[PDB]
């Protein structure tokens, strides 16, 4: 029956931003399929005071069209909170506020189908046939994959017994963790430090042991200096994508400090808190680096975790009743892409050889990939501050026209000669 | 010549320009704006290097009334190809030259502005306000929105003073002359004076002049910018402040000076650090004096003879300076062109415009609207860029009868009235 | 046995005088403290609370950085100097500063704890100080350092119930958080710290939280560096020489210079209000320009009659908890009754403190720590000027200037 | 006359040793310095330049806060203590620290300025130190503190023209701004301060400003407090015990821990670029990943051959002015030639500095200040660990501890 211009699979910030940007475009009509009954953005990490790491301009539309009615500032105006935000004079919205803002934006759009899980994608008669778990079938000429990056746990914890959790479900399991006699957090990303700051603040009223163990060499901060922020730019992606595949993969091993790590102010608040608590006596906490969790066993409601200090070359074990795996996220190719696997391009490492224009299929403009492209677009791939730019390039290729102006240079420095 | 507009805006500063930007998509409103200068220009004499706004960029021409408006600072940055650079800069306060460039950019997009037009006479006839220009043109409108700003103020001691002294509003144009002199004296301790002092103190070793900073103020007090005090820049505080007695309001205007005047706290601290840095190499020939009012001045032998009095201590003293920079502020004066319609304007017991809560100054309560110059009725919000959109939205509401842009009634956590 | 001086009270100002006078052998002093050990406003030991002056304003440093009683040498001895080095924060925590003073007073032998002064007499060119236990000390000079007791409004004198002055907040916090409603009177630094503490857990206990003050705004502590130059020797020289009526009118105008709120705490309070208001309306009220004029206690509930002094309207507030954060005030200690004929007073009844911090007819017999805002402006209760004042006292007691006393420190001139 | 030790060189580390050993009567030391007086990188005395470590990292404070040679006591003597207190900045200006170090050296009795060491011999179980003037000193121990001389790329060895290393920038600034083009090579803190200085006057002189660096990014100095805990005694113990190949790999991947740009300075450079770009296109280039491989001089211009080592592309830059901010490197001094057999080397040819900072076969005869990143990681050139290493050196010299040597300062653990 009906054949749309494109189907959006998943409705996270990137595909929702595409939905807000394509809604006023008449000659371009797409639909978005989302498994959840409504938008929801990492609710398990809705800690008190938690905020974005990027300014409010990295919302769904502003960096492409500040006049769009779905901007964060327009959302604050409708809620009667714009003047209060003006006085707050903070660039970073709280996560619970950004999540409510996204739900508010998705509710203004009619191109979204909530409660719809894509289970099969087929290519028939020059059309992509999308089938959902409820049996509904959609057809279109292009696809925009925005399924995000699911949680990642070390394989040493796959099949582990007990009540251990990934950080993506921390808030729902907080009441149980604070009742235990010991808690161990694995990892040292931003989520680990937030949870560590959270549990360390109440370490007196509960009396547990708090262990923070990570494989990284240091609790390194997020490199947020402005000359480095210029690498989140179109001209750098131009230079980075043209590099040989071996150079891009070697860079990704050394560029994790540019988009991961801990907020510098959070590290300093954690030290200040440690200093404050230690005035009343020794604090029952441990912080270890260069230690990789290699195996874990459960018994009597207690975990025996085996680490190896890879730098020192020594093994040690830690016993703890609570286990929070703040081990990050990792993309895996969705199973619904199996019938069209022969139409998708791959690189010499088994991952999608994403084009400069964010395409992953043989035609070069049929299947578009949101996120999951660090090996081809560097730190800009999961960046909320580049979602409107990427959606601009996707709109430009889908439409042929540059509906939203796409900047070619933004940086004072040059990366290529 | 046969047209009757809904209103005529007199003067095109940031407040009336914001009204122009906000009424442009309103078809039921027919406005026209008359500006003396050939183009927009915003205190160009204070375009010192690095100088920036005291209010975040959301206090632009439209955003607090309509973030979706095409005349916002963010949309302007997007069009200039600078939006991502400002994103990385991560600074709420635009440069002054940047804000000026943005306002000229927005005025160029409108069709309702007549530049090079100086209003000389306003008359009332046939239930219409007749506005004559210096070129002889005549515009008729049902309403008026007055936005002529606040001209410079100099003390009575300097009226009819000889020499090359300057008010701070002409500093950038006279800077290359001032740095040649043997001594410079700054009078006043507002934000303008401190910016000039820092600029001249930064080059004190390159030019070898004495640098005097003398103020009538009791201290170099900072701009009170803490957030609970910022909540007084709100509509609910205006509701409270406006309905206070006239004597109470005039007393608060004398005491609320540190709320919207004074110096940025960061600038005061950077001044001290620079004094500390320069003092390492030897005595810095600079004087910082407070509680001292300039009572008399004369220009003889090519130099100035300033007579001060330390009002708190009660002792007179003199300062000799070849340069004189009066950073003594601005003050509104009733424009001459309103003379033929003073019978239709409402005044308080002090002789100033008894500006209504809805920003009207005429007898009907909705014919002549006043931008700025309303501190005695609207407190610190009167010259605040962060309340221009709010005032214009109330003005638009009185012109239409309907609230085109939503007008917030409460924004603050605290309460001011019981 | 007759000493050179007897110090009455052992707060930070007399303790600093103790550490500064220990190496001076030509001075014999003794200090009498009522309490068993040193304790500094322990009722305000809120979590994270810190000083409002940098650590260089400790007991000795601004007079002698080499003294062994410095905060830095204290940290060195506690194995915490390097951690403090990484902390890179000028402001010690309040519990830390209390522990530091306790560590310093207790390294000295000139302090007699558990000793309350009851009467002071002048008998043949000597000051004779008798204690509550009957013992008697004689000295040629006296150094009064008894501090400033809490102040409560007249509307609360003889008030029934369990209300507290903020100076006893830490002890009574467990019971206040049980109540259905809490009202804070005042808007100083103590009131805002308590408000921030109670607002942080307003969801946990679900009480209504009121913050009503007589101040016109929640004005911040004016802390910019050019204003800090008024905490200088040259400003006291200028301020003390002003006419007494000028000084008294100035004290009403310089409240924001030392009796406000830390600007960052004000901003933290607004952000917490903004944060909690996302979930729903926060049951809190913040009112200004309101004076507490009468209070009554009925069935564990307080009825507080307020008047908005600017608007001119009365209003009431019902609250089960009442925290008076209404500041402190110096009262003439009754043990000075026999020597009142030797003390100099001004036209308003307060001690006419000389520039050299003396309050007796000889200009060098009785010295007053603190309680001198009307003569020395904001420098009187300032920990940053405790070492300067003590070196001037030592200068009078010695005849020679032991510790170098700065004459000018500021870039600006206050006097012409 | 045979002393207990001879100090060779008088930089901050050996000057600190001199202040810490002055009150030790059981120790007889002497220090020999080539300069007529103390001078600390005066070629980098740009206006506003400050230390990157707090003032507690002075000559003595972290070992003995009571020492009369502390920065705070220097400020007291200069009548500048209160103004510094108002300044409330942890970082002294470089001109200030240089004046303070000169002040401390003039108070001491153990320094011979204008004395260059030309030879070191070992005979009769003593070290023989011969100066260029022919004077001969004997002592049981030696402490080497000759610093790290400038390093320039070998592509600039024997280069013609008026090019300079950044060590001499202030002396050549007047002539640099007259040229039509200036190129800075490298991206440490030195290069960034120079770029900011020249960019600030780019509208006054009309040169083109080039900033090219082999570094992959203009990375900031990692200064967050959990990383600062790696500058600690416990991290040195863990680090030194690691295998030698592991230590040499860490020195390559820890340049951002002490050899970056101050984060505030990066953001200021970007803001200045934003500001000046408002008026028009600013004539400046910033390039990374580019190594300088060849350089030749023509008339009064330089032709520089660069290679972007990542993109794999050669390019050239035409520049009249050349400023090499390429860092510093320790080379073994020639005066150690006769005693090389008594020194210990590792597999790479560098000194195998022990945990107690010794480099001689006896493990306690010759100590090395600085020049030990491969053995003590980022603490080796750090002013914040100068008093600690000097306290250990004094412990080895005196046989036991004189100043308290902390065993643990951090909250985290590095060894398991
Ligand atoms: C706690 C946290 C905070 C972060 N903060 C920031 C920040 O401040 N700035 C920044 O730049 N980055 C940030 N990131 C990184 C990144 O921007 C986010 O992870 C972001 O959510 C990624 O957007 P996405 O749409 O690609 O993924 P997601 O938000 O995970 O979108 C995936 C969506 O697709 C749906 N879906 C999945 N499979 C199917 C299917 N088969 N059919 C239909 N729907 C499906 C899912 O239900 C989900 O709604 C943060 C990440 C985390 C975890
Ligand atoms: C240097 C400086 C910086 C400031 N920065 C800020 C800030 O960051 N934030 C803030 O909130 N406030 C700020 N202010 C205060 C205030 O917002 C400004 O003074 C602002 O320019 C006032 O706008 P206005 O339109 O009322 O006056 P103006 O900008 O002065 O507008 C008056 C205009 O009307 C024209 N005009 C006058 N008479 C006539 C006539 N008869 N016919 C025709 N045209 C006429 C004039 O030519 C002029 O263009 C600043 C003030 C100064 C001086
Ligand atoms: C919570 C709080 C925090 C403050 N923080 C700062 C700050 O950071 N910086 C600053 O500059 N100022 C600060 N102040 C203000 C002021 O410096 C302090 O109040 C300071 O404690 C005053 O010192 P004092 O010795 O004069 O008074 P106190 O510290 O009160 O000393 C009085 C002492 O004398 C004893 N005493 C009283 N009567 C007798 C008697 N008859 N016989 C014997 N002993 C007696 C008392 O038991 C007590 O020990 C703060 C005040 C408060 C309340
Ligand atoms: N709005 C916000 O503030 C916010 C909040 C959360 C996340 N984010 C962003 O989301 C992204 C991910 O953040 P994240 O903190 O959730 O995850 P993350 O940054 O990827 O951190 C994962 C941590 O787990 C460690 N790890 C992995 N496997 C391990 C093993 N076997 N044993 C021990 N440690 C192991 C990793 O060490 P290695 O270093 O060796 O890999 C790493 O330290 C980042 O880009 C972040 O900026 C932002
Ligand atoms: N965006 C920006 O950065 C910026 C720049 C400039 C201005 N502004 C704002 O514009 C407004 C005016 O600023 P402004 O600094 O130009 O003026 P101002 O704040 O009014 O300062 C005037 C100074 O001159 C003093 N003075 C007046 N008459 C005197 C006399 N006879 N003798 C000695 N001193 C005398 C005044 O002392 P008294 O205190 O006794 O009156 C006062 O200190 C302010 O609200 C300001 O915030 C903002
Ligand atoms: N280490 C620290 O950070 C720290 C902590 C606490 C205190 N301090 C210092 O200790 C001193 C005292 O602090 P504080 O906050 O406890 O006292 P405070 O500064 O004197 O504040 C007292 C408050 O109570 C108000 N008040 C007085 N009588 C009232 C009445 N009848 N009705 C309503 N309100 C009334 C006052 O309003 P009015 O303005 O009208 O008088 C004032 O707002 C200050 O100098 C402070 O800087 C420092
Ligand atoms: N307190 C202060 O303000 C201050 C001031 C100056 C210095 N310092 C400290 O002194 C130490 C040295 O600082 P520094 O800035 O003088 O030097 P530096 O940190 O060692 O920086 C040297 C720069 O020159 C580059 N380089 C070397 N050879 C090159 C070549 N052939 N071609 C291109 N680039 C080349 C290096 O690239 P690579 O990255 O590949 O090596 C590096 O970027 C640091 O620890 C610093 O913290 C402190």
């Amino acid at each position: 029956s009906t054949v749309h211009d494109f189907v959006g699979i998943g409705l996270g910030p990137f595909n929702l931003g595409l939905a807000c940007l394509t809604e006023p475009i008449d000659e371009l009509d797409g639909i978005f399929l989302e498994s959840k009954p409504d938008f929801e953005w990492h609710a398990g990490m809705f800690l008190d005071g938690a905020h974005l790491q990027t300014p409010f301009m990295s919302d769904l539309v502003t960096l492409a069209d500040p006049t769009s009615p779905y901007s964060f500032l327009n959302y604050l105006k409708e809620k009667g909170r714009l003047y209060s935000f003006y006085i707050r004079e903070n660039f970073y919205p709280l996560r619970v506020e950004y999540d409510d803002y996204c739900r508010w934006a998705a509710n203004k759009l009619s191109s979204i189908r909530f409660g719809t899980t894509v289970t099969e994608v087929r290519y028939e008669d020059d059309l992509y046939v999308v089938t959902t778990s409820a049996g509904d079938v959609y057809r279109a000429r292009h696809l925009v994959l925005g399924t995000g990056t699911p949680p990642y746990i070390p394989e040493a914890c796959q099949g582990l017994d007990g009540d251990f959790i990934h950080n993506s479900r921390y808030v729902q399991h907080r009441s149980e963790l604070v009742k235990k006699e010991s808690i161990t957090i694995v990892g040292s990303g931003q989520s680990a430090a937030e949870i560590y700051q959270d549990l360390l603040g109440e370490i007196d009223v509960h009396g547990y042991r708090l262990n923070w163990v990570t494989r990284s060499p240091r609790f390194f901060p997020l490199e947020y200096t402005k000359l480095t922020l210029e690498m989140t730019s179109p001209e750098y992606i131009d230079y980075y994508r043209e590099l040989p595949e071996a150079t891009r993969y070697r860079l990704t091993a050394e560029q994790k400090g540019l988009f991961k790590g801990i907020d510098g102010d959070l590290i300093n608040e954690i030290f200040d808190l440690l200093y404050q608590k230690n005035l009343a006596g020794p604090v029952p906490t441990r912080l270890l680096t260069n230690s990789s969790l290699n195996s874990a066993r459960h018994e009597n409601g207690t975990y025996t975790l085996a680490f190896r200090q890879e730098e020192q070359g020594k093994d040690f074990e830690i016993e703890s009743q609570g286990l929070v795996l703040a081990t990050g996220y990792k993309y895996a190719e969705p199973e619904f892409l199996a019938p069209v696997k022969d139409r998708l391009v791959y690189d010499s490492q088994g991952n999608f050889d994403v084009s400069r224009a964010y395409a992953i299929d043989v035609t070069g403009r049929g299947v578009f990939l949101q996120n999951a492209g660090v090996h081809t677009h560097s730190i800009t791939s999961p960046d909320l501050g580049m979602g409107a730019y990427r959606n601009s390039c996707i709109i430009r290729e889908l439409l042929g026209t540059e509906y939203y102006p796409v900047e070619k240079t933004i940086a004072f420095q040059e990366f290529s000669v």
